[PDB]
């Protein structure tokens, strides 16, 4: 463990990558998908864990005890995750998992195993406004010891803006995933929409996944996957991980679960600078993020 | 025409209704919706025409020339409108219109054709503060010859407060439509938010309508749907109606276009009596109206 903890990011295909995840990349590259695999793809801290539980519920017809068959890391493995000696890798877990497999990933489009495009796999891409992500990712690096130490918020926001963070730039991640939406079966969702109206957003996932679930099951999914519920659910709140991987005393994994929390952290000067870069990166795209609800 | 001009309101389902519209309700009740119809529903005088032009622009990807294919009454017909001999009825017009159809209505939730709920049609409900609505509706009755003469402003405000106006009580209208948003895909909007921040409000409509528009197109919609531009737009300013329907010389349809205009008409005595009725009607509800920005 001493060799992966708090280490510098390594570049893999031009992307800064968590040191623990950066070895044997050949295995990821060559991963074999099944045509009924369902990918949930997000930039980090964008609501992956939230929507993994929603999807597991949908696929289990809202049966909560089925959703309690294991920890989230077993039900919905992160494809690119490795912590050898400490944990089954994501791909090792996935090769033991029954179809249809839910696969979580934060990979950029050009790093996703091509098998997933080739098997025409259904994908849910979820995105969250860049300001809330930077704040959530900052606190994440406080508690997750696989990450480099983030420094001060001021130092961290500058790395985030220039893409000097694990998985690289949020702008490029979001823009390149959005572009793929035209030639693949990808449902593109916003975190803020899920926060404001989970029923209508969950219905989009239900239709995308070719399921019909009645209003009682839907209400149960909404209730089971609410922040207050999930935060106390020990199968999903990440307290099952070794303290050497995640120390929740520094920041809880389930932290605030809100839109607009970034305003508690951004100075007005940081905000002006951030808005200027954002307009440069995003004005020409059809993406329309909300930074509060 | 002399048969429907300046006539008393007629009761339909316990709602006072413009005499001209109070006929052939069977036709309205049995209207056939299409799954992609877009309902814009409002209490009268709440920004219907404004939001109609916005949605038309959104659906046409910001193409102003396409937005010039016809007058607003043809582009975005009023469902329950009938001016027989003088105008194609709203429903006749809708049955001539290609999908996706935008459908305008001031109908209370209980009078909306059932077909719209059954088809799961997207709806945008726009609401405006009750004081600005009352002033706006007063002025409208001056110019609109289908309406009864409203009397003095003092006599009119008393009818408004007691719901003795076409489409009945504003309080019931907004409360029941707000309740509905928990059971149907309904984007509920505030006139005063659109006025303060049209960019953000328009982004909600773009998302809700599942459209892909960049910032150039967005700024273009904001400009083309500003008050100053629309009031001079002969296709939306309602100057195409017969003088027998609308005499703009009494009061222009595109009247003031602002939040807070009510302060020019309300006496201090009226305002106290209004506020007391308001609190009785509205203090339980989660709605939050601004009377100025
Ligand atoms: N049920 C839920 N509702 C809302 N947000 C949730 C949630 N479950 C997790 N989250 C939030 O999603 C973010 C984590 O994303 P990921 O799973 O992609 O790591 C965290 O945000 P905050 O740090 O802003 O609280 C976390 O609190
Ligand atoms: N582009 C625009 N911007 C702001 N307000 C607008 C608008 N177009 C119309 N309105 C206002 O919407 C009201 C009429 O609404 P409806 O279309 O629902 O009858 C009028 O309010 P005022 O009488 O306060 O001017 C009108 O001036």
């Amino acid at each position: 463990p001493k060799d992966i903890l708090r280490k510098d990011l390594k570049l893999v295909h031009g992307y800064p990558m968590t040191c623990a995840f950066a070895s044997n990349w050949e295995k990821i590259e060559q991963f074999h998908s099944r045509p009924d695999d369902i990918v949930i793809a997000t930039y980090p801290k964008s609501g992956t864990t939230w929507v993994s539980e929603i999807i597991d519920m949908i696929l289990n017809d809202g049966d909560i005890e089925k959703c309690k068959r294991g920890f989230i890391t077993e039900k919905v493995p992160m494809l690119e995750m490795t912590l050898p000696g400490l944990r089954t890798s994501g791909i090792e877990q996935l090769e033991k998992n029954p179809s249809p497999r839910i696969v979580k990933t934060h990979l950029p489009t050009d790093l996703l195993p091509k098998s997933f495009w080739e098997n025409n796999c259904k994908m849910i891409y979820l995105a969250r406004n860049a300001k809330d992500v930077s704040v959530s990712y900052y606190h994440f690096d406080l508690m997750n010891n696989l990450q480099p130490f983030p420094g001060t918020w001021e130092e961290y926001l500058e790395k985030f803006l220039t893409g000097k963070v694990a998985y690289g730039s949020w702008f490029t991640h979001v823009k390149n995933w959005w572009k793929r939406k035209e030639e693949h079966p990808i449902l593109f969702l916003y975190y803020e929409d899920m926060k404001e109206n989970p029923k209508e957003e969950i219905k989009k996932i239900i239709r995308f996944l070719e399921k019909n679930l009645n209003d009682e099951i839907l209400d149960r999914i909404i209730h089971h996957t609410s922040f207050e519920v999930m935060k106390d659910n020990p199968l999903v709140n990440y307290t099952h991980l070794p303290t050497t991987v995640m120390d929740h005393s520094k920041s809880p994994f389930m932290r605030k679960g809100t839109a607009g929390d970034w305003k508690n952290y951004f100075t007005v000067a940081q905000n002006e600078k951030f808005d200027a870069i954002y307009e440069t990166e995003m004005s020409k795209t059809a993406l329309q993020f909300r930074t509060e609800i």
